């Protein structure tokens, strides 16, 4: 069976998490959520409850078979961890070509990854700039799928980013 | 004498306050301009602030500096669909007018293209943007590059808050 990480931090976009997930699990894959300290609950944006599954210090990036970074504002959260311990996370699926999503906010934490130079992504208007100096051919589509990397804009977009992700899992 | 303060929902309160205060005190004006002249934003913190011009009519030329406060107010003034917060800054940038951001304000900065080997601080998490847009980034209270005056973190104010209204001051010729 198959198995997808999903870093999440406090203010995540609530729609990001559940629809994706929701997508993900219908499919029959299961989802496991990597954050701060395990057993804490994390708190979207407009008030969603989620318990962290996995904490970042035990993660093992090879027990997982994709890795989905929801967006909001746990991007930016995430990126505030001392060690950067979720930009390295994140490098394992980059580096290795392991099927990695992120809609919204999300491609923020695969610009820590320093892997994006001449990959084509899209992201929400508010991120696209730095997309673009991190060396990422940006693009404003509802999905956009570069080998392993899947992204997508925002919410309006879950339908097409979903049934991309569910794509990268099967194949 | 007037210090324009670009502006959205959920800025960090002190951020805001605190700067806005010192430059008062100092014998100057802040303007905040916004999405909507005359409505409200609020911060992180519930703080609540009047827009005073409405980012279409506002003019960068009518002030004496730029002052843009963190949280998130800066990501949200850069999702305007037409970059119009970014086209703003870019005549300090351009012009060498005063220009002073902390924590995630320098966010706005990227957005004018202009920081190529300039340097600058900010919060952790926006740094390596920093880096990605071709600044020197450093880990200090405040930096002080010709006119773009940048901290941290709000243990930083006192810091801030002395080089941005000796920048002004030195402007008027105090």
């Amino acid at each position: 069976t198959k198995k997808v990480a999903i870093i999440l931090a406090n203010e995540f976009e609530d729609i990001n998490y559940s629809s994706p997930k929701e997508a993900l699990e219908n499919a029959g894959f299961n989802t496991v959520v990597i954050g701060d300290t395990a057993n804490s609950e994390v708190v979207g944006k407009h008030g969603e409850k989620v318990t962290v599954d996995v904490g970042i210090a035990e993660a093992k990036p090879e027990d997982y078979d994709a890795l989905l970074i929801p967006g909001g504002f746990s991007p930016d959260h995430l990126r505030g961890d001392t060690e950067g311990r979720y930009g390295t996370f994140a490098k394992y699926f980059t580096k290795n070509d392991v099927p990695t999503f992120a809609i919204c906010h999300g491609p923020q934490i695969l610009i820590d990854t320093d892997d994006l130079k001449g990959r084509t992504l899209t992201a929400v208007l508010n991120v696209r700039k730095d997309l673009s100096n991190a060396g990422a051919h940006v693009v404003d589509e509802s999905v956009v799928v570069d080998n392993n990397i899947v992204t997508s804009r925002v919410p309006d977009d879950l339908d097409d980013f979903n049934r991309e992700i569910v794509k990268q899992l099967q194949l």
